């Protein structure tokens, strides 16, 4: 694809805006947004995780007006914001105690906030914590592990193209590809680390890489993905438990020629 | 509306100066600034806060010099938490730190929280719980289901009303404040420090990308805010939150629109 | 009305000093530190002797007689003096294991700075408005529970030393107009100090106009409060602990009408 | 050389691509990234580490197109692969309490990475002068208490994999003209890993007279340690992970004397 | 002096590059970067710290090419030495928990350089003023109450190595007009050392006027702290512990009447 001049006039631009929601294990019908308890493998070759246990991307495709000279939506801006974070400020809810007569903790520890916007699936790339977890039916993992998986192997390749599906843990956004999509993404490791979040309707990505051309939309399908854990949750017994939290996308579009 | 040219001349430009106070639940006579202290429920079934044990929103509602087409528009904002050092009270009923220590401070999850718009903040519901009971003299989210957890787009208001709108079940919609600007941040954790600068030299701008800010509709500039600094202590280990005002400065100026 | 700037020769001045931390000073030995804090039964007996109240430090320092021309204050280098004392960790202190170090000074702290033209003025809050605030200290009279949250009653001018209490009063934003002030607030039992030093960074004191301070009858006034954090002794007893803050700024004459 | 005029033309750039793997010890077949559970030693004199046990500095030297021109390095992009494998929290980790997840990895962390145009340079460091490193490791040689601080003997190439421990060698900041280096060290027995992934970040390689690392011979160097912190298994025992580190490198022909 | 122009020609620019050592005690033979074990008095009165606990700052006079001109010190790059040390966990230290790793060096550090033209100017400041200091070390002299809080009295240079305590002096922000100088204090028992590496990072030392420090009699000093935290051993006693200090000065010859 040689990349053209950018149309303009009123017809040339459109917006998309959104939604999606958290897939942290949803256990059962009152825990939308949180994972099952979390247990722990008595030996690494044990690790058996419950499909209801381990978070996964969320991914949407988004349709764009049809367009087809060929023409493309290309991506140009960002604007994003994790919802609801003030939901974390509920510490009277079935929570363990901070110490005696004290407050519920809030959630907290672990957390692995990220977007991304592309003109294609996001390409991942599995890597492994122990090699030998057995992972669940229903989710889409690295297949044929080896002990090479837990540092790097380059069999472990994917597209994020279905929702529900793969695991937060084993896998990230291939570096090697990902030349339409523009990600980003930080873990913070810890079992105490605060959760910070931030929100304003006031901030802007700008999705240009250093020619000028944004995400082009491969068959007019926009590509939006997500994770927001936010911690976990600690009910009254000691139990953990993710919470998930949506994201908000606000993503502007313009017609680009394309050869 | 078409927005056309800004107003000049001495005439043309005002300002608004105030102070929000925190709406923290206020259990008693005493206790400005406080909400009750905090208990858990059992299950997450019975999870069912009375209202003094809830910080809400506040907001303000400014009338502006009437204009009766030009309105004001919001173009600067000085803002910051008023009274930081009375957290230095380590002395007052505090639980010791240690034997023979201090009293602990004012610590754990905090919510700031400012905007500064030309109509009503426009908020949207997510509940931690979605089984929470919600006390009278409360507005929150009616009709909720499991999917109120992580989004639900039944639960929009608009923060017309103080004492109100619990902080735990609202947030500003992303989808909508075009006419407002908003900015918060949540620290969670039950040991987290309070971080609170304070300084009079410090600006915001509120004009968007194409120069204009918030609009004022019918002369009314609308402030809205959240200073939940973290919880107070009690010698027994009870825990209120502890709340502070918030002082607003804001430069208008008078804009011609069709 | 402020109009041009007069240069040539002996048109700058500049200020140097430093100013004192007022942490309590409960005897001869204990310059820099409150007494020990002791806390209250109830909220309503809160009752703080004055030697366990940190107060705002403020000097107001005469410039050259220029008796319209004003001094306007331009820019400014402050610092904390002292910072490495705090490394003493062999004296009194509460060791933080068996056999280890003494506990360094932690916890809440306020480091806070102003330059002006006159005296910084104060807004009142109180954290519990039945405080019992002792004789020697000047503070918010007529408290109610609205002084807890606002109650805008509660002015001054911080215009005396080892008088006005950290813990009651903040610089009031609604005034200070020809001040600039800047704090923070770190609070929590073991926040860590961190304090930085060097002669290389200066902060300007001009507003968005390029007008700074100007100083009324030729006075200069600085104001600080550096409450370092608490030194925990031996016994687990804990004091707030201070130190000095240095202050140049670099004054320029201006014609006012 | 004196550095004279970058090429042009479709032929002038290149490109390399490639991860680093981490050497953290790989103590058995099942454990490729960890290292051996950690042992303290009763002494100093008897501290006597096994090679299983050290982390080690990955280098990889990638050859270039043949071409006086040389490959100049102009910029990067890197990112530490696999952040998210990090929240695996179930796999015989110690609780965090009772009926607790899994403890993440956390602690001590060293993120480290250089681009250059000839071997790393490495200045040798030593906490302890007496530690006896293990066969099959290159370390400082003829320590003596001096090597506790600096021991300009201690000079060495970064010229193999999984032989230079990381807590031995440190890039010698008196040489190293032709790498870029670029490295973190953050201490303390429950740091939390901060790792942020994006494929929108460049840094520059050029020094302030417009000129990046120069390939001797047509090779580049690379080089990492990604140690995120330790893994506590639920005997208490730690063990160093580490992860891979992408590398993205464009050069340009440039002319040299 | 009145300062006029730059020369330029290839033979107007000189470097200067060393390390300095770093002065934590050195309690024997083995010990060299860290202090004694430290210990607590029982009280104020009694604090009688031993030289070899007691860090001291590090100095450097470097003389320069012979040369009315003057070497003008311009830029500086600096970094600690053998941050990758730090991450021996497995030498005599204290397990974390049970079957747990070596508690890591961390706790209170305090990092500071400067560049000079003559003697960094230093002023005593004390945590107790009646700490006896020990023989061999150059300490506040006459000490009284408010040389807890600022005592003018207390000026000293930093003209020797070996001698001037951490804990008792810092640089005077009332002099050290001939001086670039930066540090940093981070206090706490658990702090984590952050420690960045990069050959990439330069500090210009020209100031507001564009002029560095003027380098007199052609000497150039160089002063340093690297306390990094303390190390825990298995009883749970702890002591300083400290590493080296790179710089590297790009200076140039500055006519001066």
């Amino acid at each position: 694809v040689e990349v053209l001049e950018v149309k303009t006039g009123v017809d040339s631009i459109t917006e998309v805006e959104c939604f999606l929601t958290p897939e942290m294990g949803d256990p059962d019908e009152h825990f939308r947004g949180f994972s099952k308890s979390i247990s722990i493998s008595d030996t690494f070759e044990s690790d058996s995780p419950n499909r209801d246990m381990l978070p996964c991307y969320s991914v949407a495709r988004i349709p764009l007006p049809n367009l087809n000279n060929i023409l493309m939506w290309e991506a140009v801006t960002l604007k994003t914001e994790v919802i609801g974070v003030t939901s974390l400020m509920n510490v009277h809810s079935n929570g363990q105690a901070t110490h005696d007569n004290g407050a519920g903790k809030p959630v907290q520890g672990t957390s692995f906030h990220f977007f991304s916007v592309g003109g294609e699936a996001l390409e991942l790339q599995g890597v492994l914590f122990n090699y030998r977890t057995k992972y669940p039916d229903g989710t889409i993992f690295p297949k044929n592990a080896t002990v090479q998986s837990q540092v790097m192997n380059t069999e472990h390749k994917a597209y994020l193209d279905k929702n529900k599906a793969y695991p937060v843990e084993c896998w990230v956004p291939d570096p090697t590809r990902n030349e339409n999509t523009r990600y980003f993404g930080t873990l913070t490791g810890g079992e105490n680390v605060p959760p910070v979040l931030h929100i304003t309707n006031t901030a802007t990505t700008v999705l240009l890489d250093e020619f000028g051309v944004g995400p082009l939309c491969k068959g007019d399908n926009l590509y939006l993905s997500a994770v927001d854990v936010c911690g976990m949750f600690t009910n009254r017994s000691g139990s953990q438990q993710w919470r998930g939290l949506s994201r908000y996308f606000k993503v502007q579009l313009r017609k680009r020629r394309v050869k």
